[PDB]
């Protein structure tokens, strides 16, 4: 809907600013696994959602960049959350984001997207699975599906 | 005299203005009283957030999208953040002054809202009600002036 895809807009168009400038990020979208415990462990907010808010967040050396970023609908849930860590083998050795967004996938049916900071790769994981080095085109084709749909 | 959870709002103010202000971290924060304020609220980034001496820190870090303007509070929420407010005109003014400052005093004038400030430059903690600015308050007074202001 139109109101639904300037929310895509403004969260693509986010980590596409953290991709270009490398600032690890980690946002999970929350489906219909309550994700409750875990927000409660982050820094509530219960915000509206922008591209400039998204940003200010993973600033780096800034309280809220460390922990991921849950989404709740139309609302920021909380940032700065802890989610927990998986130890599966096929995760490659070369980040904890990566990490924490498969742990919570393994966990519940969330989307999660993880922007590297060494690479700056758009990486998502869902159904435990992680997906890898995706185009931005990708991604809006998979947010828009996995967030409304 | 105060509630519990009005006085984690303060702390939390106050811890945020004061890391603040130890670091030279400019920041302009509004506390809308009975004149609305949306007309201001409308030229920044709406949020409608929860308030955390966190991310007070984050809005007015450097370099970011949401530090260049005011923040504006409405009751126990963030209405907006980098929003605009008149500047003042005043001949008492004194050149020395940033522009933040000269906001808050403009906005004290057009309304009745409680605004502090921490000047980049010094780290002093300001206020403004009433067309009038109060310099240099202590952490102290700040609470104390805040905690009327905000919640009567
Ligand atoms: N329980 C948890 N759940 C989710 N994310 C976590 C987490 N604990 C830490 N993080 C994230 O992990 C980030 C830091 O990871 P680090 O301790 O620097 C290992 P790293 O990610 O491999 O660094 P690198 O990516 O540069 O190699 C933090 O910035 C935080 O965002
Ligand atoms: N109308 C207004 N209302 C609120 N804040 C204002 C404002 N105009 C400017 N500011 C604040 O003024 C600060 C910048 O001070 P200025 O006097 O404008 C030097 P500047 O060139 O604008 O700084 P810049 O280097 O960020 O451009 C900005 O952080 C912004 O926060
Ligand atoms: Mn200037």
């Amino acid at each position: 809907s139109k109101d639904e895809e300037k929310l895509i807009q403004s969260v693509s168009k986010a980590v596409q600013y953290m991709a270009k400038r490398r600032i690890g990020a980690l946002i999970v979208f929350e489906k219909e696994t309550g994700l409750q415990d875990y927000i409660e462990t982050g820094i509530a907010m219960d915000s509206n959602i922008s591209q400039e808010l998204l940003i200010n967040v993973f600033i780096p050396n800034t309280p809220l960049h460390d922990g991921a970023m849950i989404i709740q609908g139309t609302k920021i849930a909380a940032a700065a959350s802890y989610l927990p860590l998986s130890d599966s083998p096929k995760i490659s050795k070369s980040g904890t984001r990566h990490r924490a967004a498969v742990g919570i996938s393994e966990v519940s049916d969330a989307f999660t997207v993880i922007v590297s900071e060494e690479t700056g790769d758009i990486s998502v994981t869902f159904d435990g699975k992680l997906r890898r080095d995706i185009s931005n085109e990708i991604f809006e084709e998979l947010l828009a599906e996995h967030w409304f749909g």
